[PDB]
């Protein structure tokens, strides 16, 4: 194929194709031999060995000292301290068991997911397809099933794109640091104890074999691709050999071409292992606090605990999952939601309810979500994501709105995260302070009880503070409500309270992009719809300054502009920093 194992060659791959930007919502599942103990988290295989840990205590009391009853026993099977046989060994419903993958995929489809799939290999060294390069797999041991193939075939049968999650870098970069050393070369492969060159080759060989086996539309990667300092006390680079990363990218992108498919690979945002030229950044739980470009995604989980099922696990609400999805989508990302089947393969009813409720929202209000794109301002209101460390998912109310818009850029969806008791929705960024002319606002409609229903909104006034919209009779109850605002000739460009707006014509008219406080490089401005060479004017808000750079990313000649309107020379700007005075 055309791709070579170099950064320059693989940079040319289109990171986020249109189908992926259209998709918005997907589902995957942390289910595997790491679930067998149903204790603590999916990191149980690592922590069962940790000195003085609660997981080691539990393991020692339940199974045996981890030096005698090692993690491999969950895969190969062994009796616990009370004499019960323990093994990851799901039994198909068609064979009289409880594992019903077909039912689970129907539930996932019903949730409105447009991409779905398994964790194919976590950190624990267990490849869940029929693997020749890794004997530690569920065809050789346990259920005698190619779980990844089973899932993939069902995902395709149900008209969803296939995502496969792979976490096999941390396996040999410290996950198993507390496991006993072994001279058994098979056990070394499970526990990441092979020579590092062999481990680096195996990282690639696992990817290669898996992706040829099931032809994934998305390959999702966890950390330790190149994330120095992130592997705790283990002495090592917290990384995969650079050559092997490049060989993976070229191999996958070449197979995509061969298959006639636009494929995607993701990596953790903070990780340096891939580049945002050809791979999609995957943000930490909660996502970014702001609207980020280029297109990105984030993972989340129903569980209020672990990513893998544990006894006593608690869950978040349907409302929080839906409001979180809206928030991510408004900020120019997708949300990949993790679910957590029990070790026997059963999906708990609380999780099914959440998925049903998300699907009930998306089947009704999908117009405001699927196939849309971010506006230049993601939303308004008091309830926000802080970013950084996660605590609990976003839950908004009638005070909060999130924006999305259509591809034609003449329809703005205003989604309010609760029913206003005062029957009023006030959109600040469409008020007069926002310097917005509403002459072109042709209609305002409330989306109704079923998709394709619209209830006309008759009364609205534009104040200084906001477009003040009076709502009609409340439709059937839902977790959020959607207003559809149709303009002729395009949505107006708002002036942020503190911020700026750039324009393609010299007098603050034409195509434009609103900017918050922050840093906006050539990629940002281009994706937002105005290549910076085409900027010919800028309006800087009161209390704000803008610094223009000739360079792509805040280098080169610079110029500072205070509050007001300014003309810009064609081709003079590459990037912009917008700051509070
Ligand atoms: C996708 O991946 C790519 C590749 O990894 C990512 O690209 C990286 O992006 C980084 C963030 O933009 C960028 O880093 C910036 O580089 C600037 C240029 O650096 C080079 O030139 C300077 C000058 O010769 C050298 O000193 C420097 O060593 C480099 O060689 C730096 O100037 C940037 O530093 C400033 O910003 C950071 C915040 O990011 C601050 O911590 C830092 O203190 C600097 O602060 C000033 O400028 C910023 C404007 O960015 C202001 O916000 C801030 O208030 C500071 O203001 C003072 O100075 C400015 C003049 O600079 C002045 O006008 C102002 O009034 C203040 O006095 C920063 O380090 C990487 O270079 C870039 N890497 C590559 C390979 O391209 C990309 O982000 C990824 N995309 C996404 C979406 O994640
Ligand atoms: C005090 O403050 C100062 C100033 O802030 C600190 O200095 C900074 O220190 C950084 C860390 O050393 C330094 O970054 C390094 O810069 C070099 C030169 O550009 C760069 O090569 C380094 O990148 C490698 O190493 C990091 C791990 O730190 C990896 O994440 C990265 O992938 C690179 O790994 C490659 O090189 C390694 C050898 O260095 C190999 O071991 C590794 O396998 C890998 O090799 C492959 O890739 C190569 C291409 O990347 C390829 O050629 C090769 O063949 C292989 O394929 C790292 O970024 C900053 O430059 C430095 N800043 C300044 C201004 O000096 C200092 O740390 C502070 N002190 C303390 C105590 O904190
Ligand atoms: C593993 O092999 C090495 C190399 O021969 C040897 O030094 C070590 O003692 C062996 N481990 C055990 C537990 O015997
Ligand atoms: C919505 O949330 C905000 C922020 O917590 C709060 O100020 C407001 O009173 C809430 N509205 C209702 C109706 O509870
Ligand atoms: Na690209």
């Amino acid at each position: 194929g055309p791709y070579e194992a170099t950064w320059e060659s693989t940079d040319k791959h289109n990171a986020a194709p249109e189908w992926y930007r259209d998709a918005k919502f997907g589902v995957y599942w942390h289910w595997g031999a790491f679930t067998t103990a149903q204790y603590a988290s999916e990191w149980y295989p690592r922590n069962m060995y940790e000195p003085d840990s609660d997981q080691r205590k539990h393991h020692t009391e339940t199974y045996g000292p981890p030096e005698e009853w090692g993690y491999e026993n969950f895969i190969k099977g062994a009796k616990d301290k009370k004499g019960n046989f323990v093994q990851f060994k799901p039994v198909l419903k068609s064979k009289g068991g409880e594992f019903d993958p077909e039912a689970i995929i129907k539930i996932v489809k019903g949730s409105g997911a447009r991409f779905a799939g398994p964790v194919a290999e976590h950190h624990d060294g267990f490849s869940m397809w029929d693997s020749k390069v890794n004997e530690w797999n569920p065809v050789n041991y346990g259920p005698k099933l190619d779980l990844v193939k089973l899932w993939a075939d069902l995902v395709r049968e149900n008209d969803m794109k296939l995502v496969i999650a792979m976490h096999q870098a941390y396996n040999y970069n410290g996950f198993f640091q507390w496991a006993p050393k072994t001279n058994d070369t098979s056990l070394q492969k499970l526990l990441g104890q092979l020579p590092r060159d062999e481990e680096d080759q195996l990282w690639f060989d696992k990817h290669r074999e898996m992706l040829d086996h099931v032809q994934p539309d998305i390959i999702w990667n966890d950390f330790s691709l190149d994330s120095p300092g992130e592997c705790g006390s283990f002495e090592g680079p917290c990384a995969v050999d650079e050559q092997k990363r490049l060989e993976f990218l070229a191999y996958y992108f070449n197979r995509g071409e061969e298959w006639g498919k636009e494929v995607v690979t993701t990596y953790k945002h903070h990780d340096h292992g891939f580049r945002n030229t050809s791979a999609v950044d995957d943000w930490e739980r909660g996502g970014p606090s702001n609207l980020v470009r280029p297109y990105w995604q984030t993972d989340d989980a129903i569980s209020a605990s672990s990513w893998s099922y544990t006894v006593g696990i608690k869950y978040y609400s349907s409302k929080a999952m839906v409001h979180s999805l809206l928030d991510r989508v408004s900020k120019n990302g997708n949300m990949l939601l993790n679910i957590s089947p029990m070790a026997n393969g059963v999906l708990p009813e609380e999780q099914i309810k959440v998925l049903n409720d998300i699907g009930d929202f998306l089947s009704r209000y999908g117009e405001a979500v699927y196939d849309t794109r971010a506006w230049d301002i993601y939303g308004e209101g008091p309830n926000q994501v802080e970013g950084g460390s996660f605590t609990a998912p976003l839950q908004g109310n009638s005070s909060d709105i999130r924006f999305t818009r259509n591809k034609e850029d003449d329809v703005l969806y205003v989604t309010v995260l609760g029913w206003p008791e005062d029957n009023l929705v006030s959109v600040k960024n469409l008020g007069s302070n926002a310097l917005v002319d509403l002459e072109s606002l042709k209609s305002v409609e409330l989306l109704g009880d079923k998709a394709g229903d619209y209830v006309k909104v008759s009364e609205w006034e534009q104040s200084k503070d906001a477009l003040d919209i009076t709502l009609p009779s409340q439709p059937a109850e839902s977790l959020a409500y959607v207003l559809k605002l149709t303009f002729d000739g395009g949505i107006p460009v708002p002036q942020p309270e503190r911020g700026a707006a750039v324009f393609s014509k010299a007098d603050a008219t034409g195509k434009g992009v609103a900017l918050a406080l922050g840093t906006f490089d050539t990629v940002f401005l281009t994706e937002a719809g105005l290549k910076p060479e085409e900027i010919r004017s800028i309006r800087v808000s009161d209390g704000t300054k803008a610094t223009l750079f000739s360079g792509f990313r805040f280098t080169g000649e610079s110029k500072e502009l205070s509050a007001g309107e300014h003309e810009v020379e064609d081709g003079s700007v590459g990037s912009i920093v917008v700051s509070k005075i």
